């Protein structure tokens, strides 16, 4: 059960680095290297477990409905099979951070 | 450029530092991922001086519409320490506080 924030920050990075042209693999490891919180961390380690024994980012991301729901997987799942995933990163980072936005404006 | 601008900005500088991009290849990522001509501008600008060698520090310093003084104060710290990376997520949580202030009032 992850924090909209905490999300909105996980995506924003990885988009980020998705689309500055690192090798997933290698975004994954930066996105996992920079967290501060060892939930995420960890997280962001076992995606890339599943992406580097050869599921695509949306079966790894699937490993964990908690984290990544269905309609976040089915956007990365369409943006791959398209060769377009930095476009969808790019957009799944902007709705995530508007999540973020609604549970601090109540909270 | 706006504050829900420099904050997007700073964050993805952060993350790209921080992943270890050479300063020039950073600055040109951002660049390339901004939708605001404006952004893009402002970053290739950046770019330019710190080509020209000069500090991210005193490059940003020539925008003083974008970049505060204590913006560009703790950036030039953080050259100095050897701890950019650091001083860059200070900032990128910083601008993101302040943006999501003037969220709260926007609506």
């Amino acid at each position: 059960m992850i924090s909209a924030s905490d999300l909105a920050l996980l995506t924003r990075q990885l988009a980020t680095l998705v689309a500055a042209a690192l090798p997933l693999e290698e975004a994954l490891d930066a996105v996992a290297k920079q967290s501060e919180k060892p939930k995420l961390s960890a997280l962001m380690a076992a995606v890339r477990a599943k992406v580097v024994e050869g599921h695509s980012l949306a079966e790894a991301m699937g490993n964990f409905p908690g984290s990544f729901e269905r309609l976040y997987c089915a956007m990365v799942a369409a943006g791959e099979a398209s060769g377009h995933l930095d476009a969808v990163l790019n957009r799944l980072a902007d709705y995530t951070e508007q999540r973020q936005q609604m549970r601090s404006r109540i909270q």
